[PDB]
């Protein structure tokens, strides 16, 4: 009830949309655009592969984090949070992430509520993801101071390059990343571990 505030950007994976195991020695970090045309790709042939491989196996904890900055994404970016925070109880980034890849895999105006609620639908959830809350949620605009702290947070991640998506192994920093990258990355982390 009474409590000190809480940070204004968190220090551990832990209290990011993250899936896979916070503790995990290695952290991939993802950013990405809801309207990035370079992202299609990379949620449909890449970033499964991540989860996969890494993921998976205990290796590494997967982070995705939203940004907004090309007009006509904030209504997806809130929707986004919107279905991360569908539960007060816990947040699940489960649910946060399989709408976000359905709306890099969807074909300027193009973010509508309909749109956004329709691609909701069937969202797997730990009870379950109402049309007419979520679209309440996205015209409310509840997140967009959060998606402002995105933008700055990832910014200053990678030093202005603010272009998605941008996957971030470890301390390495890979723009428009594939899975050789990633890997070839990992395979470093993992010598110098060993060391």
């Amino acid at each position: 009830a009474i409590m000190p505030p809480k940070t204004h950007i968190p220090t551990t994976a832990k209290y990011f949309p993250t899936i896979g195991d916070p503790y995990a020695p290695i952290n991939i970090t993802v950013f990405e655009e809801p309207s990035c045309s370079a992202c299609e790709e990379f949620s449909s042939e890449v970033f499964p592969l991540i989860k996969k491989h890494f993921v998976d196996t205990g290796e590494a904890s997967l982070t995705l984090v939203p940004v907004c900055f090309i007009r006509g994404s904030m209504p997806a970016a809130q929707a986004l949070l919107c279905v991360y925070h569908h539960d007060p109880k816990r947040p699940d980034p489960e649910a946060y992430m399989e709408y976000f890849h359905r709306i890099l895999t969807y074909k300027s105006h193009w973010a509508t509520p309909e749109v956004l609620a329709k691609l909701a639908e069937k969202i797997p959830t730990h009870r379950e993801i109402n049309p007419k809350g979520l679209i309440q949620c996205i015209n409310s605009q509840r997140f967009t101071e959060q998606l402002k702290k995105n933008n700055i947070y990832g910014s200053q991640i990678m030093g202005g390059q603010l272009a998605t998506p941008t996957a971030v192994v470890g301390d390495y920093l890979i723009e428009d990343p594939t899975f050789d990258e990633i890997e070839r990355v990992i395979t470093q982390l993992r010598h110098l571990q060993a060391i």
